């Protein structure tokens, strides 16, 4: 089974098997863990760069984690072995290592904890994770219950696997004093500069104990024995041997034996983590680990997430919609533009999109992220292609590769942030560049964006694309200096047009007539060489040939110049259709939309990287979520709204059973990518790669506010403009806008031509709500032809 | 049990618990293979740079082993599952991944191969391992025996997993026409130099059978489902279900079916490794995979073996050194000189001793070995960290980290090879510089090189250490500029006093004078500053502080100063007894001598990351071997026989089982260490790194043969000079020299004041052979008192 509990608060499978890959997801300001439900584990932290205090038992490289992770026996995960200390007989919990059979099995992937209900042998077992919002700690509750009629007696081994930490030094031991076990490890290197860089690193792990155990082990060999971790030694024998690891791999286990009675259950607590030393552990204990302090961390958890909420609630003839907007998709939203993916230097695309999203959460994070974006924008109008969030930080893996299209998410992003929120003053704020002594307000920076876009164009009238643009793999068209984009050209004719309605709004006409005669030089020199007759090219190489034509057979057509291709223009009222049919015909899948098909099967070397990953993974030709919402966003710009939805609704699983078993993921995120390669790999196409760090989200929530339930921003107030499924006879939706809400109706009327709307009962003319006053309430009512 | 089996050939094991850690390893011109006792390997190939076919469960770093390797369930491995197909009872081979009960096990390493023979159900299986001489491939060959009296219905399946190849793309599927199972990845980059550069890989694992099979299973996951390895669920059903790998983790797993008779035997054979493409896996299965393949492999590989047989054979009462001597030193030795470690950038003083040791297998190599090195040296006589053995190669690891000792083991390691070839010739070779256009005689080189090393040295005398010397991590010394090493000082004084001997040969009279006054500058200074009262310090710090004396607490005495004083000539006889009990005191244990003592516990950061390496393992204080054999020879250059040999015999396990048990490894090679911080630790004093590659191999033979059996070259011909330990009444030594055989019979005689010899019977005067013809074979006997 599968289904949401709780009133929307968890979500929970009550299968081990049907779906093994499923997992879920915490966060704090620090730290993220993905949780699979049968008990493996990714955690990584800040510090301020990513590690890790739970490692793999081989040396493993750099990494948080791959799409479509696969798990083995000796994975990182969060465990307790039970032992019925009358029989011999042992279960594990969650489900690994032992995989025994259960009488019950729930996980609950919830929106401020994980946790799962298991019973075996008549023993009910409830294990519960949360994290604090400041601090880098897992806290753990354990409960253990005696469900028959008889007393019995029980071994309960807490088993949280530490790996095989460092090469040159590793070890572990029991402190008394900290209350629990301490792994240690010096983190390789071998420069004399990372000493010095390395001095404040966490490199011990813990796993403290509120309630004192009979014993502990920490030597990962003297626990499995030949026995393994399905049936370890150390649990066979009647107690621990406490032994220590010196050199060797350690491991967290302890043992607390105990009679229970009849209907008896105990609660057992312990908090998981790094540390720098022993007094910062013991820190970390007194704060959390008590009754008190994991209520305390809770409450300021729910607080936390609660304050992310976001700005619609949803109820609609789709309960698993209701269900995901509502609970789910919002949380995921807040989570890319509060904590920016837990990387010190985001791309910059990524920074500027994930934020976009919290100008429907916490605007003001919004309007500080334009400012710090902006602060690094080169003299020359040039972005960078990534972001530093800290001093000292540098661009890494892809922002190391000389990408183009930094620039152009400024006004596409910044448009929505302006409709949510009416803040033009932010216009006038006065940052400084990366280099140099001149300050000029966010305007005039943004201004200098749209002109360096003017001037990478080649004679042609075409964007350069380097060593990629949107598609970061696409790094060998321009690699020479010569090819361009086909996807960048249509998209910053979008951006000139946006950026042109705000000057114009701000009285700046000289500024307004340039960048959209610009939007027109580019549209034009887009139709003359990229348009293939059904649908728009995607680029032409430095030796001057076009891609993503009918002539080519593998990445016949992409979706991403089709999108932008509609909303900058390009595509006139005669293309579109040619639009919609190509990629109905040749990207649309159940499982969403394709971002170019046939995928590529071998390397294509004047188009690159983007060619040799597996067909149907990733950009070469998956249901990309996020190619996938930029249509989405394409089609509710020109009324498209049954296609719209239909495309945007195939992006949350279920509740079809096959469906849900082919994708295998809760529904309590949207993944960067829903397998593809439709035509050519049937069997595995909709695999989920339950990765949960995407961009789609800011957007499809952004597409739902203002473009699905139609309740957008404008100078004037909230603007009332639905595009709901011609399905729904009835719908509602609160919506929160500038400090007010709107308690918004929607029905369809058999007696009217047009739609009508009524506020507080009278009807009103045209389709904008103008008097808003923060605090109040507003009742609309939608009616629809 | 453990012990030498068919005449010396191989060693067997027959418990598969006892010494769970135990390898051999197995190597040819391009790769390397350490198995495991229980059937876990690593396997390493030349491409030119190092990569590998069979990949850990998930994304490991760049690595090829750790000192004291752990393993895990899901590492890379070569297994066989055997079912009966009447009762569902399933065992595996070699032991690994069931870990049955059986009633038979031997592990045998070989000196060609590596084989397993096992039983269990009454069914009876042999394993045989082989590589080529110059391919990269496994050759491996399957028995399976019905050893009872009725008919028995069998599955057999080969698991040869191949892992988590890649994310970004990662496949596999049978092949009919390569007649088995191909795996396929690209191995990730992002950097298009790198796709240039990676054009060549062999990307594809292949697995192929001679026989085929009823069935195959290339998905890992369907290949476990819930049964995981103990009980793979593909084998509890009928017949494997034939599945491929779809960006999923791949296997190679191939089902055979048979009904055995009463005693029936059958042969199956298989090839694995990597390839560029299924046309050259054809190209290896047309070469190899058969009976004539396999026997034409096998036959070409013990020529190999053969040609590197060394020039000692040795019958002592002592038959654990004569096995280990005889059988498993020269093999080790000739792995090192033959293939450089498999490194396409040997570290300098890796590259001069490991082809020092060639000097006693194939001097020719050891001849070019000189010749390429000296072509790499730097104008100003220095010499580079490592020796480029590639066109296009790059320094890698420590060798871009400044170290200063490379020098020092030219005339050090040229010695060994002008006693025992006299080809002083070798001098007049002109070699060329690494840059400019200067063309000298090997002669000028070596001349520069030791002018190097006296310029190196500050205003005291005494040698800078930069970021290391011998001891790789030793680098926080004189990483400013000022610290200087106190090794590194008493080294090159040996090399300088040696170096004068040769030119003295070489009638060069002034150059001997030069570098004789150098030496005794040299030694006057660490006499004057190093010298800390009964040993030498280590060096002396940038901020001008002594280290390795007395006052430290940590690391009080380190073993290198006080060999190499002995060798140099700073340690005069009033100090070397000082010298000698200093070091018994404080650094001799039952496993061999630890390089210091106490270990380091914490950073100590004016000496650097040694400190930070646990204590006791590698140059934290472990038994590391190759400063022992420095010691040893050290002993043997004053006469110090007994102490010599006892520290030689202890670098060798057994017969003792305690011992056996407590290093974990099998007696055929010697690691590069075994744990030390025997008084701080002593539980895990004595482990075994298991790690073969170590130029302590070189040392201990050109002890054997020089020091202990005392044969000896020089310009007048076999110098005999035995230092015998005193148990051995008798003994004899077989030793070929400059194309002769010596027939060395050692008898202790009550009768006499002086060594006599007696060639052919008659006694000669001095102790020199001088008269000798190649082809010829001379009887010694040496009669000792
Ligand atoms: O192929 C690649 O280079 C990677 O897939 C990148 O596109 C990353 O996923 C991106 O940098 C977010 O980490
Ligand atoms: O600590 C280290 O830097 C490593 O131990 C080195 O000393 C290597 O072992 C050496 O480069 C051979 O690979
Ligand atoms: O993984 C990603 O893929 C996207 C497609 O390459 C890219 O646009 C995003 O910035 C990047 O986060
Ligand atoms: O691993 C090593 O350790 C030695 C000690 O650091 C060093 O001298 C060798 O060149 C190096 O191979
Ligand atoms: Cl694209
Ligand atoms: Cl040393």
């Amino acid at each position: 089974g599968l289904k949401a509990i709780n009133n929307g608060e968890r979500y929970q499978l009550t299968s081990p098997t049907a779906m093994p890959q499923s997992a879920s997801f915490l966060w704090n300001k620090k730290m993220m863990i993905q949780v699979n439900c049968r008990g493996y584990a990714v955690a990584q932290f800040m510090q301020p760069e990513p590690a890790k205090y739970a490692y793999a038992p081989n040396l493993e490289a750099k990494t948080f984690m791959q799409p479509e992770q696969p798990y083995y026996a000796h994975h990182p995960g969060r465990f307790f072995y039970i032992k019925d200390e009358e029989t011999g007989e042992i279960f594990s919990a969650p489900y690994e290592p032992v995989r025994s059979q259960l009488n019950n099995f729930s996980f609950n992937a919830g929106k401020s904890d994980i946790s799962w209900h298991i019973a075996a042998l008549g023993i009910e077992v409830e294990l519960c994770l949360s994290l604090p919002v400041d601090d880098v700690v897992e806290l753990w509750e354990l409960k253990i219950k005696n469900g028959g009629a008889q007393p019995r007696k029980l071994s309960i081994y807490p088993y949280f696997p530490v790996g095989y930490m460092s090469w040159m030094n590793q070890s572990g031991d029991y402190s008394q004093t900290a209350g629990g076990i301490i792994a240690s490890c010096v983190t390789p290197y071998q420069k004399v500069a990372d000493y010095f860089k390395n001095k404040d690193f966490k490199d011990k792990t813990f796993f403290l104990h509120e309630t004192a155990p009979a014993a502990w082990e920490v030597n990962q060999k003297n626990f499995e024995g030949e026995g393994g971790l399905h049936n370890p030694n150390a649990i066979q024998q009647e107690t621990l041997g406490c032994g220590n690891a010196l050199y060797e791999t350690p491991t967290a286990v302890l043992q607390y034996r105990r009679e229970l009675a009849a209907q008896e259950q105990q609660t057992f607590r312990f908090i998981f983590g790094p540390a720098f030393d022993e007094s910062e552990a013991i820190a970390l204990r007194n704060k959390y680990l008590s009754a008190e302090g994991f209520a305390k961390a809770k409450s300021e958890y729910q607080t936390y997430i609660t304050s992310g909420k976001g700005c619609l609630q949803i109820n609609t003839p789709d309960p698993e919609l209701n269900n995901f907007v509502n609970h789910w998709l919002p949380r995921q939203v807040f989570y890319h533009g509060d904590v920016n993916r837990l990387t010190t230097d985001p791309q910059t695309r990524n920074y500027i999109q994930d934020n976009m999203g919290m100008s429907y959460i916490k605007p003001n994070i919004t309007r500080q992220a334009f400012l710090h974006a902006l602060s690094q924008q080169e003299e020359s109008g040039a972005m960078p292609d990534g972001i530093l969030l800290l001093e000292g930080a540098e661009l890494k893996y892809i922002n190391q590769i000389p990408h183009t299209d930094h620039c152009v998410w400024l006004p596409v992003c910044m448009q929505a942030y302006l409709d949510e929120t009416n803040d033009y003053a932010l216009l006038d704020e006065i940052v400084p560049y990366a280099s140099g002594e001149k300050r000029e307000t966010v305007e005039q920076h943004m201004h200098h964006a749209m002109r360096w876009l003017l001037q990478a164009r080649d004679e042609r009238g075409l964007s350069f694309i380097a060593q990629g643009d949107w598609c970061d793999p696409m790094n060998m068209v321009g690699y020479k200096g010569k090819g361009v984009s086909g996807w960048l050209s249509v998209a910053t004719a979008y951006a000139l047009n946006l950026w042109a309605d705000v000057c114009e709004q701000r009285q700046q006409n000289s500024c307004a007539n340039e960048f959209r005669q610009g939007a027109k030089d580019i549209n034009a020199a887009v139709n003359k060489h990229i348009w293939d007759g059904e649908w728009f090219g995607r680029g032409i190489t430095d030796d001057g040939v076009l891609f993503g034509t009918s002539k080519d057979k593998e990445g016949r057509i992409f979706l991403n110049p089709q999108s932008w291709a509609i909303l900058g223009g390009a595509a006139d009222e005669q293309k579109i259709p040619c639009l919609l049919d190509a990629v109905e015909q040749q990207l649309e899948t159940p499982y969403g939309v394709m971002m170019l098909a046939p995928a590529f099967t071998a390397m294509r070397d004047d188009v690159g990287r983007v060619t040799q990953k597996f067909p149907g993974s990733a950009e070469n030709g998956s249901v990309y979520n996020h190619a996938a919402v930029f249509y989405i966003f394409s089609l509710l710009s020109i009324g498209e709204s049954e296609r719209a939805y239909k495309l945007l609704r195939q992006m949350l699983p279920g509740p079809d059973e096959a469906d849900l078993l082919q994708r295998g993921q809760l529904p309590v995120f949207i993944p960067n990518y829903y397998r593809g390669a439709y035509y050519q790999h049937p069997r595995t196409a909709g695999r989920s790669s339950q990765l949960f760090n995407t961009g789609t989200v800011s957007w499809v929530y952004r597409c739902l506010i203002e473009g699905v339930f139609g309740l957008k921003g404008s100078p004037q107030g909230l603007v009332v403009q639905p595009q709901l499924p011609v399905a729904w006879q009835t719908a509602e939706a609160v919506r929160e806008f500038r400090g007010a809400t709107f308690n918004v109706s929607y029905r369809k009327s058999s007696d009217i031509k047009e739609m009508e709307i009524q506020l507080n009962e009278s009807v009103i003319s045209g389709n904008t709500i103008s008097d808003i006053t923060a605090g109040a309430t507003y009742q609309l009512t939608v009616l629809l032809p």
